[PDB]
């Protein structure tokens, strides 16, 4: 069946970076592997038990009877993504193509930052920001809930999870903290420059 | 301007009934604040400063240049709403004209408990789970964000938050649980029966 990617670090490795081993038990141990499952209980009769996570979102996008499935697959590979979008000692600036197509859409990576942490803090309610790439330039997204750029033509290069459960046992509140320790601590842009040449 | 409408208990008074003096601190103190002072930021300049909250709500919904006020607006209203559906001590079986009504609709209390639970739990992203009343009969709904039944011609009762922040810091990912914990410990339902008699 579906299977949970493992975390691409040890669990506690984020604690000196923002980011607590609480937070990862819950987060990754509670909240994704039950997008897992559900994902699995409600496919694996079916015949998008032989399909991917990617095929799944984006067959069952817009597809009124099929809500359960599109918001499990969605937020199983987003919480992949997620993951994959943090490292121990992240942050610091980009460097290579990523920067300078950064540089080229928003000006400057500062710019960017604000772009992108402006976009995670105004998404109302929960859901994700993003950075994607689109028609051949660089943009800075904000989806709701399980949506992500994969159903709006876009190719997703970098999240943040802004739902209250990936923040609320550090930050409370203080989402636009959150924000702020994920881009001077945590981005792993070795991981959005790896999408970005795919 | 708007003043935040204080808390009708102590907010400490729910611990032993399974709300913590921290979820109060957080949730009252900064979230529902929060909004209050937002509303006012937007609102203070103008028309809609000397307008009840319901008012601001029903002039607002839908109208795509005043999202930030009703957002608020909706929040202060829902804030409000929810601390007076709990009380220390609260939970067990309504009775009166509130019980009856129940009864015609759903059959019995407990069968109520099932479908408030199945809106509260199955409401995917940040919202609210409701009972109101509307043409005459009661019902459960749920809502998604800030909406409320006051956009949708329904006189509401009785709702629980189901924004994560309600229940992170005492239930974690556990939400059904939470949402168990509210019926059994603290509902109130004097003022359903308060809602329902005006
Ligand atoms: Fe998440
Ligand atoms: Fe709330």
């Amino acid at each position: 069946a579906f299977v949970q990617e493992p975390l691409p670090f040890d669990p506690g490795a984020l604690e000196p970076y923002g980011m607590s081993a609480k937070t990862l038990e819950f987060h990754y141990g509670k909240h994704h592997k039950g997008y897992v499952d559900n994902l699995n209980k409600l496919t694996q009769d079916t015949e998008l038990a032989d399909k991917s996570l990617e095929d799944v979102i984006r067959t069952t996008y817009g597809d009124a009877a099929k809500v359960g499935i599109f918001n499990n697959a969605a937020q199983v590979w987003n919480h992949t993504f997620f993951w994959n979008s943090l490292k121990p000692g992240g942050g610091g600036v980009p460097t290579g193509d990523v920067a300078a197509r950064i540089n080229s859409a928003f000006g400057s990576y500062d710019e960017f930052k604000a772009q992108f942490k402006n976009a995670a803090a105004t998404q109302f309610g929960s859901g994700w920001a993003w950075l994607v790439l689109e028609a051949g330039t660089l943009k800075v997204t904000k989806t709701a809930n399980a949506e992500n750029p994969l159903v709006h033509g876009q190719v997703p290069l970098l999240t943040i999870d802004v739902w209250e459960h990936a923040y609320y046992l550090d930050y409370q509140n203080r989402r636009p903290d959150f924000i702020d320790n994920f881009l001077n601590q945590l981005v792993n842009w070795d991981f959005v420059a790896k999408n970005l040449a795919a």
